[PDB]
């Protein structure tokens, strides 16, 4: 068999039916001869490939596999990379290389140096020294990427390797079934579960990896038996809670002194499934209130290292969140009491607040829609008004790099078919991948997408006045037409400049049978 | 003085005057107060960002300096650094980083080991020790980009390092000169120059540094003194001689062996001022056919080491063409005798062939005009169908990374707002960086954008069937209105569906005082 | 507090107490005020320094931590990293930096790019942003170092941090407990069980991280139950079970095609806390026979990713080791019965022919002695001659580098100093770090070195006429006084030129107080 063969069979072996790319003359014979049982998704732009990849992975809870050419197209979406690197993505980032032949005269398209081109933000990055060493080089990217904590690789592949005769004992890699499935042992688990036990007022806090692993049922149950608030671990690129169960409390402001300032008279504060902590601006103060002690359950031995607080244990998710809700007492403290809803914001006939658009979408979307963030300024306000039951609801930049949601938005839909997502978009940050429209155009992937109309870096605005910093340039994107670029791309496009028009536009989005992207005109 | 009011004196002093940016929170400290000498060019994502900066710096022959966020803005930029690296470009690029308190516990926004971020694509990177070292390191930025081989650099700084205090010393920065205009040693000079002069039958090939140096025209004289034949190198970033002068040849085939053939006969070749050589294509053979020497003069000692065959000489271009133009003899020899014009292609009165497209541009821009490339598979026709009389008329992608031309084409107007500019990119090229678009209509920087619009990858296409590659997946871009796009970006948008429509879009654009795009059907 | 006082108690309540190192003037300002509870143990070369903490860390079966001066003296002990990655020791390396004031000019003593320099042979590796982030960052340094799959680290610091103000939040660091004492769940673990109790003809390898984890005794009831065989993995750094049980088999060959036919006709082979496989000579062939299933078990997801075959299963060893002896059934397979003793090799009056050396030293040593060997073309017979009961009682340089016997011996001997250390050295291998018996002779750590006398660098030769490879060079070191070298260094010598001298020589040094070295003369 060839390089070629041995390598889509592992793939396939493996799991991988779907190959996220933008093809480049590298990469050709590669795709050559493409599988009929693989689906190719084409994207115009490197980092609306690896959005729309990354979103597939993260909602799918499996690996995506990308295809890039080259340095450029490689380059081209290392800021996606920044956000994978954050969500731990499982994503394969396959490049294609010059022929070996030329790579020594660094011929057009050679990727110099190319493991270290995506470093830092891969967990591994790798070119093989052989054609016959490249099945082998897949296997352990696609382990790599798999194994908690899970994340990004990279893989680069000189073209001329494809057509060359592969190993025959590459067979062995097909099946090869890779575990990171592990807890704690059972002497220890026992001090954890006893000291839950104990605790005269615990709080639970929660991010992304509990939401990756599909174990927030488990930390349901883990919160009712203790009779524990839940938080959200600031930051959050996931939602791992139901949003309006009685336990929740909401989205953690991401300072140092506001968190301790949260926690402050719980005596155990078990963080499961997030860094400790994803602070953001500078408050500072006391990481911990005296009186508080912080326990973390990581996926990553980085954030054990780096808290600056607390003990920790690293282990999967899933399986440490299921032990512990199985394992612990029920306490018979009452249950904690359900947020009150958020209050209505006066509204004229004119530009939308943003929490009206909450509120509408929250009122009319389907129980199980998901959604994306990356309206900046609008998040406290999201998290507030959005009743998210389910897993899998919620996806926002986990390195705060704009560009995500909208590519992202169309990776989950194409995992979740059953389930409307909408993007919620601000109009500076619907620019940076606008062209992944076109994707979901060119597949009919119908996501709805929400464009928050104010002509600023909303948020930038903002923080500029908290620093009274005067005369700062670049801070407004006035003189873009939603509708006319939805056009462009191939997408249905509607706008809504006040409420009626809004829910007129949302009812027509929701019954469509495509892609629909929606301006609003919100306050600015 | 702070390290804010430091480091804006160093720029102005070693005569930056320009941020080419897209800002963010660890940003804001920088652009505060923002000097009223200097401009902001804000773009909508950062590979538009760079490629800019990259056109105005290589138009400009100056350092470009460039502000990204963090590392999510640096890595939507890396494409484009993969460009600026090849084309040795010099070009600044800063981002801001977390607050130094935060760095260790990795908050949102933290640039992780960010020096090694942009790296293999950068001259130097680096972040600073401490808050009064920036200016220095700012210093060393300015210079690393500016000397021989120039290239891109970059800097990434700790938002609160801008309000603490500079270093008094940091004075002695502002007006250093530093030189790499260079020449071989007269001895060794007088060597080359009588090889020269005893050639029977040299040629010359030329490559990007020959523009980027200005050095066009020395080329020209030696080239008549010699009575030699004039060829571009390939893949080639500049146009680094008049195209319809006697001894233009035009650019050569990116193959080894086509390169070889080429050069079969002339007993001395004389390269300035590119690598040896950017081939593209496998085309394996002779590097060199017996009786051929080659001599490379080189800005750059990577190009001097992996040139496979030949002596060299790393120099600065500007200083060697100059030396050589004005030492060697005229010889008896008769000139070459120039190339005649192309054919006229058979046109109806349907889709235009490229040729067609080239030739209406030929005949109906300025004689000063300025063309950037991004029509991957009509580039040889390109070349031989303008008349590029003047320096710096000819931009492309200089590592082959779609999304340089539509940005770069904005910058190169802002460097030459008296040069019209006419950036000729193809459906498939022009998504990678379209938001650029809107940097043109926010500034009024009057570039004319020619979409060549056959609805396909076409070089892509084209590869696939020299290899005989069957069912390769995402090889069409049907279904993009780029009319429409315009519009989103506030661009004057025109169509051309046949070369009467071409002439009268070509008309109006030329006659246009803002940008304006036309899309052009082009034959699939 | 100051960041030396912060940083001192940090390491105190981490259980750190000793420092190896090698000083210079970076490094003064964090050694003076030395705390009266800690042990500076200094060595002549940094290779030795690193050598003497990884024996030191590896038996004691916890972080050791190192203090070299900048990039000279990281750079001298990086050959001693290569060992120290492959064998997963926890190292905690620190290095002094230039005053952060003269960092940006590179004074003499600035270490440039200094996170660099150790890759990749570390775990993680920083510099500070910083002065008052250095707790922190040591903190995650030892805590990096110490998690599975534990290794070196590398934390430089500039040191004029030491003396500033630390943040009176880094008191949280002081008592973190981070755990990777993690195992399989417990369905899966069932199914393992399962598979186990259900092999007709099962086998067991181990591998260097058993012994690590102290896993040995729950291996041999692991064996025992399962009525397997018991293998050491190839390469071996540490020896994982007692030689002389009845399932021991020995060390395995280091090639792919002598596994596969040594494993043919079992079923199931369960590898433990080893790397499948570090194999090195070239010995194609199948990977594992028809028939054979292999499971693996290892504490580091890199090994799990590139094994060419089987299934993993990444976990703490020690954890593992322990649930599966404790829950596979008794098989009712009769026991595997004892390899026989080795040969008496005839033996004249002469040169000392290896195996006579390891046949007086088991008769001689005690029973809980320790060995190392850097014996590079004995390694075979050493592993068949020594009956080594209990864990902790072999080294063997795992990225095969020579030069880390000698200083190791001296750390395993301080680590253990009711076990008599034997280090059996060759001739070649003795230089590398011969400056490290001088820390033996001044803190009186009384370790055995026998050096193996042949003149050659026998294992070299022996390769070379397996490659019939005529006129290599080097292969050779006549001309070293082994007993000169150790008078050099305060150690007590003894030659030993034929058996009887041996063991006059053994039964002197047995009862020294003292480190002694025998220069033993054996066949060439
Ligand atoms: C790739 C990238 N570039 C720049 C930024 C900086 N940035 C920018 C530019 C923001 C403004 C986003 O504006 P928006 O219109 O999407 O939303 P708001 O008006 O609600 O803030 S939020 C922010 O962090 C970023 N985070 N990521
Ligand atoms: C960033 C990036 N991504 C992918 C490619 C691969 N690529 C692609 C996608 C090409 C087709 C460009 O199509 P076009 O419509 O712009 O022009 P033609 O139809 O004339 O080829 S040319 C080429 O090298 C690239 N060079 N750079
Ligand atoms: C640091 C380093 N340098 C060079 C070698 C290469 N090398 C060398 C030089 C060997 C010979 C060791 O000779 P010796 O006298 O210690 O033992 P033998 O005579 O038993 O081989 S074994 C081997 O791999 C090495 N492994 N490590
Ligand atoms: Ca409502
Ligand atoms: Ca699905
Ligand atoms: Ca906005
Ligand atoms: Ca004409
Ligand atoms: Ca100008
Ligand atoms: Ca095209
Ligand atoms: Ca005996
Ligand atoms: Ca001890
Ligand atoms: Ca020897
Ligand atoms: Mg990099
Ligand atoms: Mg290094």
């Amino acid at each position: 068999a060839s390089v070629h063969g041995t390598t889509y069979e592992l793939l396939r072996r493996q799991g991988i039916d779907t190959v996220f790319g933008n093809p480049g003359s590298n990469e050709l014979p590669f795709l050559k001869d493409f599988p009929e049982d693989f689906r190719y998704i084409l994207a115009l732009q490197e980092a609306c490939v690896v959005g729309i990849a990354d979103g597939y992975a993260q909602a799918s809870r499996k690996p995506a596999f990308i295809n890039l050419h080259s340095a450029a197209g490689t380059g081209n979406a290392m800021g996606a990379l920044s956000n994978a690197w954050n969500s731990h993505s499982p994503l394969i980032v396959t490049a294609g290389q010059q022929t070996r032949a030329m790579i020594g005269v660094e011929a057009l398209l050679t990727n110099v140096d190319a493991a270290n081109l995506p470093r830092p933000l891969v967990k591994w990055s790798y070119e093989p020294a052989s054609a016959a060493e490249v099945p082998h080089a897949m296997s352990r990217a696609i382990h790599m990427a798999s194994m908690a904590p899970q994340g990004p690789v990279y893989l680069s592949v000189p073209y001329d390797d494809w057509d060359k005769d592969a190993d025959p004992q590459s067979h062995h890699l097909f099946d090869r079934h890779v575990s990171s499935s592990v807890r704690l042992n059972d002497q220890d688990l026992d001090i954890l579960v006893k000291a839950l036990n104990s605790a005269s007022n615990p709080a639970i806090v929660l991010g992304p990896d509990v939401d990756a692993a599909n174990a927030n049922a488990d930390c349901v149950m883990l919160a009712e038996r203790l009779k524990a608030p839940v938080w959200v671990a600031p930051s959050a690129p996931r939602c791992p809670f139901p949003t309006r169960h009685p336990c929740f409390r909401g989205l953690m402001p991401a300072g140092i002194a506001a968190i301790s300032q949260l926690l402050e008279g719980h005596d155990v504060v078990l963080v499961i499934g997030a860094p400790v902590f994803r602070y953001h601006q500078y408050d500072p103060g006391q990481y911990l209130k005296p009186g508080t002690r912080l326990i973390s359950v990581t996926c990553d031995p980085l954030e054990a290292a780096r808290a600056p607080m607390g003990d920790a244990i690293v282990a999967d998710i899933g399986a440490m969140a299921s032990a512990l809700a199985n394992l612990v007492e029920e306490s018979s403290r009452q249950l904690p009491t359900a947020a009150p809803e958020p209050a209505k914001v006066d509204q004229d006939a004119g530009r939308l607040h943003p929490e009206t658009v909450f509120d509408t979408l929250n009122d009319m979307a389907p129980e199980n829609a998901i959604y994306l963030n990356e309206s900046t300024s609008t998040t406290a306000q999201m998290w507030q008004r959005l009743n998210m039951r389910n897993p899998g609801s919620y996806y926002f930049c986990a390195a705060g790099g704009l560009g995500f949601a909208l590519p992202a938005a169309i990776g989950v839909q194409l995992a979740e078919p059953e389930r409307q997502v909408i993007a919620v978009i601000g109009d500076g940050s619907a620019n940076y991948s606008i062209s992944a429209l076109w994707t979901a155009a060119q597949y009919n992937i119908p996501t709805i997408f929400v464009i928050m109309n104010n002509g600023t870096y909303g948020a930038l605005r903002w923080f500029a006045g908290v620093l009274e910093a005067e005369n700062v340039p670049g801070l407004d994107v006035p003189g873009i037409d939603f509708r006319a670029l939805a056009k462009g791309y191939g997408v249905q496009a509607l706008k809504a400049d006040n409420l009626e028009q809004l829910k007129g536009s949302l009812q027509e989005a929701l019954s469509a049978k495509g892609p629909v992207l929606i301006e609003v005109s919100t306050v600015s």
